[PDB]
């Protein structure tokens, strides 16, 4: 059982989403002693944004012909994609920042959605990832951003992740949210339950 | 004469359609308002710093005037970015749709300019109650998308977390007069994209002539 | 009353000795010159963009006035950084020694402000002949090092590629009046570092009182 | 024979140092068909600068006690160091930018000089890398920056690299420089000779 854990909060010890995610990971490890966890930090480390060079390389009509410089432009992307390919369960921890996700997490997504690698087209688009599942652990300052919540329509954090993840083939996605920064305890207890299965 | 702040979020240069269309609007605006001020803030071709833990600590410091000089340094870019907004009457954001949202640099720009006590505030009616601090401003969002149907009524409307999300974040700080001009079909190109770009230009020219 | 530009290159905040010592100088300068302008440019706690290929293409464009708007965007930060320098009479750089040189952010700041036709130029006496374009400026470099002997006469002088290198880069654009104030022994601390910091402060106070 | 190639120019096809380095690498591969080359791009990709968090983690008095967040702060560094450990020959290509190296290369060095990993102290310092050699391939706009050159004392590019590399244990270092951007041809031919041995 291989887990990729992507932490999106820039905060360390003080991060609630990171802490909850780590509570899940620890419980998961207890119940699956053989598990491996890979951590990809995108909160405390400045992940590069997509550049024009990246666009030219990633959408190259004949990728086998990419120059060495273009391959260099894609090397981080390839590494990030590889972590995803090698994992069965993707865990993403993230704050809501301004009704969406921290910019580093947007940057991660922008690196791993890759034509001919995690999606393709025939234009109609097709996902290429299979057999993967994801758990999103998110913390929010306010309230009512969840399903049936008063502010659901303002939530462009996790519902957006579902869209992007869905596009590349990850369609089994669970969200666990703590709001009001009781809800945390319900999340933590929800996570322990999820981990022991 | 509205003072304009243009925020360009495509990493692409001459080839950016979102940038190009926004520049059509700005030039046309300039023609009708020779003395109007236009400031440009690049967030696409320039890596804009993400929000860090030090930024959070400074921005949310309970006694703001007591921030160390180091903390002030952590907010210096934010202060510059916010200042540009305060100086402007009309905000123009040019942006691609990247993976059903905006490029990460634009997200980072937003994260820098939503500032407690500066562009929004709150009181405790225990239950924090938020209030926007920007007034008298308007925004124009000029966007380009590879595919089709991300606009209202579109087959893929629910997947659109780019401009609808921008409208929400801007509304939070008090910019609720927001217009969206979108070109679609950029990936397929053809003459359907030419028409879409043509319509976008005509729309932008009308807007510029009346702003 | 010299206008001052302070460029802080340590990633550390309250704990930065190089920053602290420079702030001692600035405060003391302020006390003697209440109306003096002081601008701070953070290059340590803020990731400053490296020079890119697009920057090179724009900065070295043979017809500069013909740069596209995208190219101008590529130089916008550089223009801001250069402008700060032009506005100043005295430049104060605070910097650690990091691996026998300066932190990468400070190197990036330098790479942004050495600009053809702006802070230096050249003619072809074929064999390019360079000329600095900054005049009437002075620099003060305040530095802190973990070890000892990196100064003149020091056992490790030849390993020092921090301030001696800064002096060379600044000289290239026309700042040849450069003073270096160094504290050493920061890693060992003890009372040898206390003395070194004390001497640095006394030196900086004298400089501030006469600048 | 394992090679780590660190390219420092932000320029792609147009980069002279990159091109010369690749001429060497190709020739080296011809003569040592079993060779492996790892490429670490630090010119066209924004390598993060050392931060206060990095300092706190890297100089932690009791590293085995580092929190997960601190380990995250060091994960890139650990990866960069690992590439170095796994290599026999380090090749660095770099422009001279303002009498030194591009800032990305300074940032790389700042990630790989690591207490207890590539150097230690007993204070007296001690290198920890062994059996490695390096080749620096550098391109300069001007002239006379080499040994015995009129401008030698202004050169804080490769002579500085020697210092930093020397500090962690890489003391067999060769510099091949092209100046005046004939010298290139002499470098290229110098590189082919070096590669066939
Ligand atoms: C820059 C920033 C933006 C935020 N935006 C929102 C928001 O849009 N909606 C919300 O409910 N809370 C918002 N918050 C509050 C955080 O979501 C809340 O503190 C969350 O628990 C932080 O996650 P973390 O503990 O993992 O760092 C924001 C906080 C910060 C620092
Ligand atoms: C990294 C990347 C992600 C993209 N994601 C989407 C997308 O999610 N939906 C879509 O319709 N088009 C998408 N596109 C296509 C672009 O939106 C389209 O090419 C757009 O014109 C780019 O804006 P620009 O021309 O101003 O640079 C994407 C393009 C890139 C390079
Ligand atoms: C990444 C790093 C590299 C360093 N390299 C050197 C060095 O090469 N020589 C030296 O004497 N001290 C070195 N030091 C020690 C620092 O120069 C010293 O702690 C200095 O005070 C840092 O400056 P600051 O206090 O303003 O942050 C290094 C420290 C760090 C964190
Ligand atoms: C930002 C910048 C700084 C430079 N600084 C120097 C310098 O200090 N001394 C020098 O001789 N040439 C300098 N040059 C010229 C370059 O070193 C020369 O173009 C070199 O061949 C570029 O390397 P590359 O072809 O691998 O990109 C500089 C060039 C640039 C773009
Ligand atoms: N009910 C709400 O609108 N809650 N919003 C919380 C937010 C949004 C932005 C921030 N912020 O601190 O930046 O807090
Ligand atoms: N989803 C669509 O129908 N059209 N958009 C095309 C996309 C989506 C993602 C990307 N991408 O390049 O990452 O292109
Ligand atoms: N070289 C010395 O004698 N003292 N300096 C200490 C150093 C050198 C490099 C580092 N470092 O932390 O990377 O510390
Ligand atoms: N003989 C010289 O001083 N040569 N210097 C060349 C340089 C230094 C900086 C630049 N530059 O283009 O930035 O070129």
């Amino acid at each position: 059982s291989r887990i990729l854990a992507v932490h999106a909060s820039p905060r360390g010890e003080r991060s609630q989403s990171r802490r909850l995610a780590e509570v899940f990971l620890a419980a998961y490890r207890e119940a699956h002693p053989q598990a491996r966890v890979a951590r990809r930090e995108v909160g405390r480390v400045p992940l590069p944004a997509v550049t024009e060079a990246f666009v030219a390389a990633a959408f190259h009509p004949q990728p086998e012909q990419r120059s060495l410089a273009m391959q260099a432009d894609l090397a981080l992307s390839d590494q990030l994609v590889g972590e995803l390919f090698d994992s069965d369960l993707l865990v993403i921890s993230t704050p809501m920042y301004n009704f969406s996700v921290p910019s580093g997490l947007k940057a991660w997504i922008d690196q791993i959605v890759r034509l001919g690698v995690t999606f393709d087209f025939v234009a109609q688009y097709r996902p290429l990832l299979r057999g993967k599942r994801a758990l999103i652990v998110t913390s929010r300052g306010g309230h009512g951003f969840g399903p049936g919540g008063e502010n659901q329509a303002m939530n462009h954090a996790d519902p957006w992740l579902r869209t992007a993840l869905g596009f590349i083939g990850i369609d089994e996605v669970t969200v666990v949210a703590a709001e009001g920064e009781d809800s945390c305890d319900e999340a933590e207890q929800r996570l322990l339950a999820l981990a022991r299965s």
